[PDB]
């Protein structure tokens, strides 16, 4: 479908739906939300030069601000443009225990107002953050969009491509399985899945992260 590169390839958007397109940045994914109010992001890029281009690129395409972004963990690949958000009054949501570890390893903190359970609405638009537990990291969470039926795993979540579990130095390998069976109960109709990096598939990539952690 509808793939929109920048100048270089270092920044690209693919159009899930009418409203729901897949940012990914060199390989890292997120989320733009078109709403009647804005667009939102899941999780923004790797850096401030990466999240300002991001930006920038978005606005110009839908012809409004970004106003939202929804930060998944306190990892660099996901904090790092947190700087930009906050000068530019861009709301940055998360856990209180995202924003600790932010605060804890030197980064600017996001709001800390998101629960286990949060649901939130832009626009029209309905986003349900969910913290399923340990995983990747200790703070990870998913997003859900209920009129869509489609997950943001993060790097809870691996890829097909995907052979082993990454970055596993502030993981939590016995409690990631659990935590990805908490996602499986909540979302039993599942239309796509969204990894942390690589491509989107569908319930069968959370099976798959099961596996990588046997
Ligand atoms: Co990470």
């Amino acid at each position: 479908k509808t793939v929109i590169k920048n100048e270089t390839g270092t920044i690209s958007i693919s159009q899930l739906n009418k409203n729901v397109w897949v940012h990914t940045e060199l390989p890292s994914n997120g989320l733009v939300l078109n709403t009647s109010k804005g667009l939102v992001l899941v999780d923004s890029s790797w850096d401030d030069k990466l999240t300002k281009e991001l930006i920038e690129m978005v606005e110009k395409k839908f012809q409004k601000r970004v106003t939202d972004v929804i930060i998944t963990h306190a990892h660099a690949d996901r904090i790092g443009g947190i700087k930009t958000l906050k000068e530019r009054g861009i709301k940055a949501h998360s856990t209180a225990l995202t924003a600790e570890l932010a605060k804890k390893n030197g980064y600017e903190e996001p709001l800390g107002d998101l629960q286990t359970v949060t649901n939130l609405k832009f626009g029209n638009m309905k986003v349900e953050t969910f913290y399923p537990g340990k995983g990747h990291t200790e703070d990870n969470i998913v997003v859900w969009l209920p009129q869509y039926n489609i997950l943001v795993g993060g790097c809870l979540v691996k890829s097909t491509s995907a052979k082993d579990l990454g970055n596993v130095a502030d993981a939590y390998v016995n409690e990631w399985s659990t935590s990805i069976e908490n996602v499986l109960k909540r979302y039993r109709n599942i239309n796509a899945v969204v990894p942390g990096h690589g491509e989107v598939g569908d319930k069968g990539l959370l099976l798959h992260t099961l596996d990588l952690l046997k």
